[PDB]
DNA sequence: TCAAAACGTCGTACGACGTTTTGA
DNA sequence: TCAAAACGTCGTACGACGTTTTGA
């Protein structure tokens, strides 16, 4: 697990607070025991003209990748482990998304545990609800109550 | 003439490269000698529910103000002397808007002598064109060319 | 005649999701 | 049965201008 330069974090933090997204989702999927997958994502969105800036992030952070889908590109970090190492370090400097950051850190630690009891799995999903609530959520379909109905 | 915390500037630089805008305008106005005003605005935009963010800014930057605009809010800094002192210290940390920052405070220095000679005023107007070109301009109506004609 | 503010608009550039598939 | 990638859209929340008024 790599240590990041504090000044790089201070900057990246403000910028993430600005163009970034801390996202958790309950993606429906029949190949899982609980018919759902828990998915975490850290992303930074930028017009493709400036994608050189995201490529830089991949180099500075040393993990993740950029993806261009036309007018905009996203930096993407989904690997559970480096994501923990990264948010852990970055979280202290966030001012607008610090709560979502920690909610994710907590969710990640409970992940191995959550895949045992369908109860503890459902509790974690309510943590995801808390993240979606702190975000500017507009197009959310699957929530904890979905998981609850299906678990029966 | 306050001096700003480096930790504060680093974070803000990132936030500005994200939700910030360094703007330069030539505003058609028949009360000005050259019938145009050179206007400079540093601004940060945010959804009104996070209005407290901008509000806190005003306290920490020391000048400027916030205005509610229906569903989003803005921190505005227009006062020419503070704008210069502030941008002078925030320029070294910016990554996406450093050039336009340098041009802005280069204008603010030529302002006094730009009100005498149209050739010196029309030159400064092409600096304003450079900023518009660096930014993601989309609705720009008045340019140095427009000022060029009107000065005939 | 000017700095500065007041107020108004437009077209994305983002955020924040969604599905389906990969590949151990 | 999983973590992680591939690939997709929605609805703004931003950015970046505009016009007009204020008041020394
Ligand atoms: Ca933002
Ligand atoms: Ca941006």
């Amino acid at each position: 697990n790599t240590k990041y330069n504090k000044e790089f974090l201070l900057y990246l933090a403000g910028f993430v607070d600005g163009d970034g997204s801390i996202i958790a989702q309950i993606k429906p999927n029949q190949s899982y025991k609980f018919k759902h997958q828990l998915s975490l994502t850290f992303q930074v969105t930028q017009k493709t003209q400036r994608r050189w800036f995201l490529d830089k992030l991949v180099d500075e952070i040393g993990v993740g990748y950029v993806r261009d889908r036309g007018s905009v590109s996203n930096y993407i970090l989904s690997e559970i482990k480096p994501l923990h190492n990264f948010l852990t370090q970055l979280q202290p400097f966030l001012k607008l998304k610090q709560k979502q950051a920690n909610l994710v850190l907590k969710i990640i630690e409970q992940l191995p545990s959550a895949k045992e009891s369908p109860d503890k799995f459902l509790e974690v999903c309510t943590w995801v609800d808390q993240i979606a609530a702190l975000n500017d959520s507009k197009t959310r379909k699957t929530t904890s109550e979905t998981v609850r109905a299906v678990l029966d």
